Formats: structure tokens, C-alpha cells, sequence
């Protein structure tokens, strides 16, 4: 079976951990619990005892990751069209929505803001005083719900609003879909 | 650095041509403007003097060459993200819509409209005519497809709305060479 080690914390592990269930009959998948350096580190000491076919990982971690070690990294990165997907389902698509990204907004988010006239109050931030800033702005602003990663999820939960969780169950499945398709095409 | 060969003809073929441009540091693509059988006969003669690592293709034709060759074949899957923007950008929002896609509906879509729209499905040509033709029947205005849908809506005296954008052709050539070069 392909080997999978997935690497992440807090939210996405437990969403990767939930999701891998579904997918230990077609992998040996192996959670690691870090990220960047010390996860580079663990790697690399890991991969001279065994062997690793895809590691899969998101955001800035991923990224990271990525440029770093000559295993394929899937690299988990939200499209508008999964948030779209996610508010829609939830009958949030129509409601006071905020999504607060680190370093940028999606263009794709943006643009269907756009072109359906739609209230979702689109934010980005670098540090978590940034982060709270644009929570406690989309708070006093009626917002109801926030779409962003674990920082900003848990804040707008403290803050009394829906933190969505900015990856969804489907972008992960399809993440381990691409790892097994990838592994296979070699 | 990838070979890849995207196999597609007309519309999809120019959308994958202007693409293609954005991509050639990246990878070595050569465009095959063919389909079915006749693609499936080339691409064997092809392969046997040519390395590929992968097809990239769509719809239809794109199922017909992965379920026939030995090669990687990666499909661009319709949009329900592109059957609402491409709506809303030919100004046909509150028009009676139709949309016809190869196999399957987008499950997405049933979730957006939900928040006028009739969604099929085709496999064979014949069952493409006649669902453009029931659509007509049933006063529809527009039909968002790929190629052969886009045809037919336009020559059945419809707005035919072609299903693919650039951005999400974009996407999935970024997302293709990326598997290609990890497959490597």
C-alpha cells in the first residue's frame, strides 16, 4: 500500500485524523503531529529507516514542506470554490459572512463577492494582533460567521461568532485522492 | 521537466492553447487536436517513437482516452464555480437555464441553485441531441456545456455558454504539471 504521512496540528489534525479512516484500506497513512523546521528535521530522520511516498500537508506549513524535501508534498489549498461550496451547503451563502486569510483575500472569493452582490466581508492579516483586529472589526459589524484556518476559527468562536474551518472535509479527501492518483502514476 | 500532451479540439483546444502559453518554461506540451477513436489510434503511434507522462483532456473524449491507454490521462472536471460566473457574465441569471454535462450533474450546483435550472446528463452524441432537444421543448433560453453542448444549444436556436473559464483551466494545468513533476 502507498506509505502517506500527513503533516499537521490542532483543526486539521483532527480533520485529517477523521478523514484518514476512510482511506486506511488503501494506504498506510502515519499523522505527524509539527511543522517546518522540526518537521523537516523528524522527516529526514524518519525517511532513513523508511520509505515515504507523499506527504501531505496545507498553508504556510505545506509550503514550507514543500521546498524543502524532495518527497511530493500535496499541498492543501482552499479555492473559493470549496468556501463557496461549504457556505452554500450550511444555507450560510446568503448570510452575513467574514473570511479573514493569512497574507491575502482568494480572487475567486472576491470575484464572486463580485458578481453576486453577496455579504461576504473578505479580510486578510500577517500577525495574530492583525487577527484580532479583523475579528473584532467583523464582531461590531454584525458578522455571523468566519471562514479562515485555526487562528481565526477559534477567535471567531471566542468572539461569539461561527468559525467555519476553512478546509473542508471534501479538499482533504481529494487531497488523499491526488496522493494515491500521484503514487500510482509512478 | 514534464512531457505532457493535452488532447482537445476546437473551443477547449483554444482555451488550452492560450494556457499551454503560460506553462512552457515549466513543461514540454504538445497540443493533439483530436478525439475518440481517432485520438486513441495517433497517441498509440505516437507513444511508440515519443516519451508522455501525462494526457491532460476533459469530458467526454477525456474519459474515452483514459479508459483506453496506458498513459496518465488527467481530466478538467466542469465547475459549478464556472456554470454561475459564465451565467451571470452572458446576462443569463434569470433566464430558463439548462446545463448538460458528459456522465454526470455538478453536485455542487444543486446546492447553489437552491440559494431556474434544469441540469442533465449525456453519454453518447444521440443522448446529447436529445437533451438539447427536450430542452428546447421545455422553452429553455441557455444551455452551459463543453464543446459539443455549446454546438448544439447555438445550432438548436439557443444561447449556447461554453462550461470552461480560463482561471479554472489555469488551475488544473498548475495542478497537472505539479502530480506530473511529483510522479517523476
Amino acid at each position: 500500500k502507498p506509505v502517506i504521512w500527513t503533516v499537521s496540528v490542532t483543526r486539521l489534525f483532527e480533520l485529517f485524523r477523521d478523514i484518514s479512516l476512510e482511506f486506511d484500506h488503501l494506504a498506510n497513512i502515519t499523522p505527524i503531529q509539527l511543522g517546518f523546521e522540526k518537521a523537516v528535521t523528524y522527516i529526514r530522520k524518519k525517511l532513513a529507516n523508511e520509505r515515504c511516498d507523499a506527504i501531505i500537508a496545507a498553508g504556510s506549513n505545506g509550503a514550507y514542506l514543500k521546498s524543502r524535501l524532495s518527497v511530493p508534498v500535496i499541498l492543501i489549498k482552499p479555492s473559493g470554490y470549496d468556501v463557496l461550496q461549504f457556505l452554500a451547503k450550511a444555507g450560510k451563502l446568503t448570510s452575513s459572512i467574514g473570511v479573514v486569510t493569512y497574507q491575502e483575500t482568494i480572487p475567486a472569493l472576491v470575484a464572486f463577492q463580485k458578481t453576486f452582490n453577496l455579504r461576504l466581508d473578505q479580510r486578510s492579516y500577517i500577525t495574530e494582533e492583525d487577527a484580532r483586529g479583523q475579528i473584532n472589526e467583523l464582531k461590531a459589524n454584525g458578522t455571523e460567521a468566519v471562514v479562515g484556518a485555526g487562528l481565526i476559527t477559534d477567535l471567531a468562536e471566542e468572539a461569539g461568532m461561527t468559525g467555519i474551518f476553512i478546509y473542508s472535509a471534501a479538499t482533504v479527501r481529494q487531497a488523499f485522492s491526488d496522493a494515491l492518483d500521484m503514487t500510482r502514476m509512478s
